[PDB]
């Protein structure tokens, strides 16, 4: 059955920088898997004081700290252009629950907050050292099939660019949504992906695939 992998990257990155990562997915099981990393417009971004760059919403302040300052409704126009690209996916005869879609660091937070709005069950979002990019003020607005997809989040001990401490703030929110997040925490990583992170990713999806 065809799978769909959606990969979000971080501030000022862009999709083509982070297409080889799929070829890290070496499984008979993910090399069938049809992969899309698109690329955020340039926009300003307040934490570079307005410094143009590819970003997928604004960001007020970076290192991300529990407490940190959000802009959900620049999110939220963010969640539009990925929930276009999965309807896409999804119409055109992909299984929604072989859809994942996957982000690191800004892309993590686009990835949670994309999943939990969708209005059907996905295959999972697996967030790379992310944060949530909206307060629990939304969660009343997460569609009933949406709660059903699984969290993969994977956080570096030692990260100081979203702080560990942030990503773990995702567990009681997830909780009260009423989500289930798998947290996989990565000693001595800080932010950046590992090659162990992307190895447990694929094992994640091929268990999904089931």
């Amino acid at each position: 059955a065809r799978t769909f992998i959606l990969w979000l990257h971080g501030l000022g990155d862009s999709g083509p920088a982070n297409e080889p990562i799929q070829t890290q997915f070496k499984s008979s099981e993910l090399s069938n898997a049809s992969w899309l990393f698109p690329s955020a417009p340039f926009n300003p971004v307040t934490c570079n004081n307005g410094a143009v760059m590819r970003s997928w919403f604004d960001v007020p302040e970076l290192p991300f700290k529990v407490g940190s300052p959000i802009d959900e409704s620049s999110v939220l126009e963010a969640v539009k252009n990925v929930h276009a690209i999965i309807d896409q996916e999804i119409a055109e005869g992909t299984n929604p629950e072989n859809v994942f879609i996957c982000g690191l660091s800004q892309g993590g937070a686009l990835t949670l907050a994309s999943v939990l709005l969708y209005p059907k069950t996905l295959g999972g979002g697996a967030v790379l050292s992310g944060w949530v990019p909206f307060t629990s003020s939304i969660i009343s607005q997460f569609p009933e099939e949406a709660k059903k997809t699984p969290i993969l989040w994977s956080h570096g001990t030692d990260d100081r660019m979203v702080l560990f401490e942030a990503g773990q703030a995702a567990l009681p929110f997830l909780k009260e949504a009423g989500v289930t997040c798998e947290f996989k925490a990565y000693p001595g990583l800080g932010h950046s992906i590992s090659n162990k992170e992307l190895k447990y990713i694929e094992s994640w999806i091929k268990r999904r695939l089931k």
